[PDB]
Formats: structure tokens, sequence, C-alpha cells
């Protein structure tokens, strides 16, 4: 099945995945000095005061944070959006090194890990339905940069040791979200896709330009899970980021000067 790997990673997604190779597809490299500035875009409206973190898994790929998503709890509106998009999860992309580990670029800069926080539009009732409409998820991403650390990361840290291998959860509540956002949420914004498999393209990408500091040792716990499952030869969890896809027939827009 896909994966990350030499045999199974992003540039055999297509085989399975056709749109792969689609005209909205993510990430893309952010071009700073053409992504045009846009005085109709609104602020972004974050509002996580009401979150319900329930879970962390790790899924094979990443690990997820699963909040409780049966209510308007955590929202994301404004910005680019028009209407409702409700949290359903959040999670990360990050490298072997700090040179690397973000899909997202900015002006062909990676950086060490990608936060995505994946919300979905409530016009479409659930996920699985908002995932076949253009408009139907809210992907708000936030890069991470090596240096000091984050204190609202630590708690997921501290958990990694306990869902190591693919197929384990643990319990996850309470956790904050808030935690983890940059002081400034100035964005760009462009549509595209999931950026893993089935990689469709129904997702509004909402890319704050303001990163977040983690430290080393917060990412270095990021790099000792595993991609294989329990008791299976040990291939560590690190690159798990697909490369930027071409931009086609899209526009970048900033929503600052």
């Amino acid at each position: 099945h896909w994966g990350y790997g030499k045999h199974n990673g992003p540039e055999h997604w297509h085989k399975d995945f056709p749109i792969a190779k689609g005209e909205r597809q993510s990430p893309v490299d952010i071009d700073t000095h053409t992504a045009k500035y846009d005085p109709s875009l609104k602020p972004l409206s974050v509002s996580y005061d009401q979150a319900t973190s329930l879970r962390i898994l790790n899924n094979g790929h990443a690990f997820n944070v699963e909040f409780d998503d049966s209510q308007d709890k955590a929202v994301l509106k404004g910005g680019p959006l028009d209407g409702t998009y409700r949290l359903i999860q959040f999670h990360f992309h990050w490298g072997s090194l700090d040179g690397q580990g973000s899909e997202h670029t900015v002006d062909k800069k990676k950086y060490a890990a990608e936060l995505h926080l994946v919300h979905w539009n409530t016009k479409y009732g659930d996920f699985g339905k908002a995932v076949q409409q253009p408009d139907g998820l809210a992907v708000l991403g936030i890069f991470l940069k090596v240096g000091s650390a984050k204190p609202g990361l630590q708690k997921v840290v501290d958990v990694l040791d306990s869902i190591k291998t693919k197929g384990k959860s643990a319990d996850f509540t309470n956790f904050d979200p808030r935690g983890l956002l940059p002081e400034s949420l100035d964005y760009w914004t462009y549509p595209g896709s999931l950026t893993t498999p089935p990689l469709l393209e129904c997702v509004t990408w909402i890319v704050l330009k303001e990163p977040i500091s983690v430290s080393s040792e917060q990412v270095l716990k990021f790099r000792k899970l595993n991609f294989n499952g329990e008791g299976e030869p040990e291939e560590l969890m690190v690159d798990n980021w697909r490369p930027a896809q071409p931009l086609k027939n899209r526009q970048i827009k900033a929503s600052f000067k």
C-alpha cells in the first residue's frame, strides 16, 4: 500500500490514485514575489476555545490528534472561506533532518515540519461527504522551525512513546490546539488537495506566514515513531512529506501586504 519509500512513495501514487497528476494538487511552492495581496480577503477566525480532543492515533503514515466534530465546537471561518468549517483532526509532516520535512515550501525553502489542522464544511454534514466537494475542506497549514521549544506541543510529544507503531492509539483528551498557533494569522491561500491518498481536490489551503518554533528535542521525538506495526522490522517514521506539485492554473493570494 502507499507510503513514503522508494517503492511506494509519492512518485508511485498516481498508479493507484490518478488525480495525483490533477489540476489542483498540493502541496505547492509559495513564490512570495508572485503571490498577490488581496485586500478582499478577511482575517481568519480561529475559534478553538471549546475544542474537545479525544485521541491520538499512529496511522502508519503520521499521527493524528482527533477531535469531537459532532457539534460546532472548534471552527474556522473567515479568511477566504464562505461558511463554517469544523475541526476534525490535526497531524504533522516532518523530515529525517531539520533541513526538510515541510510539504509547502516558501521560495523553495523547506521547513523542518508542517502542521495541518483539518476542517470540514458544515454545509455537507460529514467529513466523508465534504471531501467529495471542491469547497469541502479547509486546512490550516503551519510551518515548524527548530529553535526554542513550543510549550504547547510538549503534551503531544510526551504521548508518542505510547503510540510507537502503526495502529496504536491512546486517550488524548483536553488538549488545546491554540497552543500550536503562531502569534500572527497572516496567510497565503490557494485551492488544492489532500496531500496523502486519496489526494482529493477538496481543500482551500490557508498557509500561515509565521512559523512556530519547536525544539530539536521535540522534533527528535517525532522521528522515533515507526511506520511499521508492532513486532515488524523497524522503519523510522521520517520524511513523511509529499514534495511540491505543479501550480498549473492557480493563483496564490496573500492576506497581508
